[PDB]
This record gives C-alpha cells, sequence and structure tokens, in this order.
C-alpha cells in the first residue's frame, strides 16, 4: 500500500502533497521571485514537506476547498502556456490565539527564504 | 452528531465549509469587487455550498494545505483590521481532459456571477 513518489506525482499539481520522499522543489518546482513561482519555505521545508516538524502550524491557515473558493478573487486567464484559474486573497491571523507571535515568527521564516540560501 | 450551523461557524473563517444550512454567503460574505470581497458562485452556488450538484467539478481545483503553500506567492501584511498572510497563484486547468470545455463553462459561471445578480 506505501505510495512511490512517482505515484505521489500523479496527482494534479494542486492536489500534490509533499514529503521527504517527493519533496516541495520536486511537487511545486524550485522557490523563485517570478509570478508562476512559489516563495515559501526554508530548506528544511522545502526538503521535508508535511513531514516538517511545525507543518500543522503552517496548514492551520491553508483554506478547505470552500473556503479557497468563497473567500477568495478568482479569474480565468488564457495564455500561450494553456488555460488558467487565478486565485488572490488573504487570511487574518488570530490576534488573540496565545500562538501569534510564534505564527507570525514561522511564517516570516519561510516567505523568501530562498533569497538567503547558501 | 450532527453539526449546528453555529458549530460550522466556530471554525477559522479558513476553514469553514459552506453548506444549505451555513452557505456562502453565511461563511465568508457578500460576493463582490473589492479586494478583500469573494468574487466566485452564481446564486445556486451561493445557497448550496458544498451541496451544489458540481461542488466535486470545483473542488478538483482547490488546493490542498501543501500545493497552497507551495504553488503559491505568500506574504504578510500588518494592517488596522490585523496581520493578514496574503496569498496570490494560478492552476492550469488540463486542456486534455475530456472534461476541459464544461470545467471552463462551470468556472465562467460563477467567476463574478454576483454582477448580474437580478
Amino acid at each position: 500500500t506505501k505510495k512511490s513518489a512517482a505515484e505521489a506525482s500523479k496527482k494534479p499539481r494542486q492536489k500534490r502533497t509533499a514529503t521527504k520522499a517527493y519533496n516541495v522543489t520536486q511537487a511545486f518546482g524550485r522557490r523563485g521571485p517570478e509570478q508562476t513561482q512559489g516563495n515559501f519555505g526554508d530548506q528544511e521545508l522545502i526538503r521535508q514537506g508535511t513531514d516538517y516538524k511545525h507543518w500543522p502550524q503552517i496548514a492551520q491557515f491553508a483554506p478547505s476547498a470552500s473556503a479557497f473558493f468563497g473567500m477568495s478573487r478568482i479569474g480565468m486567464e488564457v495564455t500561450p502556456s494553456g488555460t488558467w484559474l487565478t486565485y488572490t486573497g488573504a487570511i487574518k491571523l488570530d490576534d488573540k490565539d496565545p500562538n501569534f507571535k510564534d505564527q507570525v515568527i514561522l511564517l516570516n521564516k519561510h516567505i523568501d527564504a530562498y533569497k538567503t540560501f547558501p
């Protein structure tokens, strides 16, 4: 029953789950500055994906499918590469959560982390 | 065991699941043009949420938590309303899926649908 990395890659990109065996770079591409690239994750999170120590503390901010379509600004664009469903939005952190300060520190660690990789 | 609408509202906004009993407007606010508002869903999808006939065909495009953090451009902004985790990205439709044409029609039905509500 244990899935191979190849089996994990069969999922459409938006449904993939990164792990140590099939990591963020492998599932989602290198981190970088371009619009088409993801910018989130330090070297530890990139190499570990959902096996990362603080994954549950990151995932608490990810939207359910209902919320993704409920909260976001959704669009459609046709380009040479194909037809794309575009999305933007924002998620409010709970500054009454006693973990607020740690959540900010955690998110900041990963945002644009690639800029200081050795 | 059946959850009340009040119980559904206890979830953080990004984790809510809209249904007929706790619908898109109730969970996620009115549709509209502002940056802070969602723009997706016709009257049927708004009133039904995940009970909508074509929900599975919409949800196939929503990201897993790993993909949401892997694919998107993530940021943090502090405003008067609080601290926000910002996100943008795009999801490619599979133009080899025999359902492609129907997926485009479906998404277009819901994008900015509020503009033609009676």
